[PDB]
């Protein structure tokens, strides 16, 4: 339900080039809308700029696929 | 007072190689202890691993200089 929506968020994030898994996802309803914050893994040898580009790509992929999301923050952490 | 402690935190962070300013600092007292979270700027062309190393260096510099800090989280963002 919410679990259904979280699964969709993870799946959509994992399909973006450069994502090394979803490390963390917190999602909540504000009325009928979802507000979420997530942390993605990235290659430690990517540049900070590349990691920012991946996060922005995730934000666009996820919000394009899951139309109820009205706020999404995406950060990155090194992951082997 | 608290302003004195914040100034010390910023100064100590700015003295670590690789810091391109303090972007954000939130500090609060939990009893006599300080708990703080901060965001440092870094070179967009540093690797994610390098940025992690800078953040860890900041955590060590700051907590070494300001002994009342009992919790400090340090994250990075690209800054030109």
């Amino acid at each position: 339900h919410m679990e259904a929506v979280q699964n969709r968020i993870v799946e959509a994030a994992e399909r973006v080039p450069g994502v090394r898994g979803v490390i963390h996802l917190r999602a909540r309803y504000v009325g009928q809308d979802i507000w979420a914050d997530m942390i993605i893994g990235v290659d430690p040898e990517n540049t900070v700029e590349q990691a920012h580009e991946i996060c922005e790509a995730v934000q666009a992929a996820v919000c394009g696929k899951i139309r109820r999301i009205e706020s999404l923050a995406v950060s990155a952490e090194a992951r082997e």
